[PDB]
């Protein structure tokens, strides 16, 4: 409920500011409004993946399709929001790379400032809405889309500085008598500009952004990942469980220990515990599934061969 | 070892084809080159995840951090290559669109011709390396690389096809004087040129191609997403299973029964069984481990619960 909420109110601010990119554009006649405006549909997408995991998430329950339910769901969700991220992180890096080969002067810096200022606003709300998650499949659901508003919203401080950097200390050539301009190399052409140092902030700090993201997207993206790999948890290590199993009267050995993690804390281990005696095994069970819920182990499937 | 030498085949030829359009660029002076090139760098790193994936997948052997190996590893590639497609093609849809708003000239034509006939060639032998992929992981992690060939492939000719329509039907402003651009709104200015539809080709197709490549990408984004969800293979249903299991004899119910695919063809189903006669346990469990066997499931795990 709580989480849908967020979601949905966060989805919601996206469109209004998608609108307001799209009439402000058209106002002001500029085509890299729209570019913007279609990188916002992408945070849509983000937005509409998060909540399509959230939804799902919520069926657990034993269908025919899959026994389990659809909390892994959720889980992949996070991942997937951490996989375009590191996409999108990229495509920054990349963009970043094609402006330092060739600059690209900002026109209109004034209303850039503003849209820049107004979205900065949006992604402060979004994010004290996803503040709380810096049970864990929640965790990771809402630390995707918390990642995704820390992008866009370092990407907006970075439009704002830069909008108010060329507004402050750039000096155009767009007046059209005598002036040069020396760092955009052909200013589309068949006084001195301004410093150099401005053309290329956008570039820099974009790079130093998507290195913040991809160390924050990193533990996503590794815990996310490692679980649907059924990796044991790390509350859980295996030499422990083989030797307390082993100890335990009644048991010969214990042939098969399989143990991961479904989503949360819901851990599942599958063992083959050889048995002597039958008439001991209901007593010997239970001391083995008392050690597994005594490690935080609560669903297991214990097969005794006996020989 | 064949995939990997495949995977590095691929990766040799990529990165050969990088160097070639770095040098053409040198010697041409053109950006959208570089750009290209970068592109090509994304398909270096789409290569390497699925490198990755290979190597890491042989692993198996039932380590402490997981119990069942790596093989899902190489599952999660063949996921995470799908993803990374599907972001690809949302980002040509959306440059799509930024060039139906504005329309771009494409400069030299000759020699982007020449070089997307190259990287026809280049990715015409790695379609023909990735071809027997159009275990079953061990197609997961060639169908991503494959769908990746044959993105790049499409784009290819795309490129070769505009190229050359462009060198047909386009009578351009660059010489200088005495001509009006209609279509290309303002040719950066403070006759008549080509017809307008070529300067929407690029667009369109690119679109065609995206719904293209999205099709061949959702069975894969279906068959690899579902495996990590622990979704019941095809294959096998459920009612079945259950019914065969309360028919045998000695079996008073089957109270818990997950059934899941591993990787590949291991599927791994664990049930709780009710017995009432341990003594019959044994040969109750055997059949009910031959039912399994019958049925594909070949790891088991069976815990009978004696009231
Ligand atoms: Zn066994
Ligand atoms: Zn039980």
């Amino acid at each position: 409920g709580r989480n849908r909420g967020r979601l949905l109110c966060m989805l919601a601010l996206t469109f209004m500011f998608m609108v307001l990119e799209v009439v402000v554009s058209r106002v002001t006649s500029s085509l890299a409004m729209l570019s913007d405006s279609f990188h916002m549909l992408s945070d849509v997408l983000a937005l509409v993946v998060a909540l399509v995991a959230e939804r799902f998430a919520r069926r657990t329950h034993a269908t025919q399709k899959n026994t389990f339910g659809w909390i892994r769901a959720e889980v992949m969700g996070a991942l997937v929001n951490a996989i375009f991220l590191t996409g999108l992180c990229f495509a920054i890096l990349l963009e970043a790379i094609e402006r330092f080969i060739e600059p690209h002067e900002m026109q209109q810096p004034l209303v850039v400032l503003g849209v820049g200022v107004a979205g900065l606003l949006v992604n402060v709300l979004g994010l004290c809405l996803f503040h709380h998650h810096s049970d864990r499949a929640g965790q990771l659901n809402m630390r995707g889309v918390f990642l995704h508003v820390l992008g866009d919203a370092l990407g907006s401080v970075i439009v704002v500085v830069n909008a108010l950097v060329f507004y402050f200390s750039w000096k155009g050539c767009s007046e059209g008598d005598f002036c040069v301009n020396p760092c955009f190399p052909d200013p589309c052409k068949a006084y001195e500009a301004g410093p150099c140092w401005v053309l290329y902030l956008d570039p820099t700090l974009c790079v130093v952004m998507v290195c913040i993201l991809l160390y924050t997207t990193y533990p996503l993206l590794k815990e996310s990942a490692l679980i649907l790999l059924q990796t044991v948890p790390k509350q859980i290590d295996i030499r422990n469980l083989i030797k307390e199993l082993r100890n335990v009267e009644g048991v010969e050995e214990v042939h098969e220990l399989h143990v991961w993690q479904l989503a949360g804390s819901r851990i599942i281990a599958t063992a083959h515990i050889k048995c002597e005696d039958p008439t001991s095994y209901m007593e010997v069970a239970k001391t083995i599934k008392d050690v597994f819920h005594n490690h935080g182990i609560h669903a297991t499937t214990i097969q005794p061969e006996f020989a």
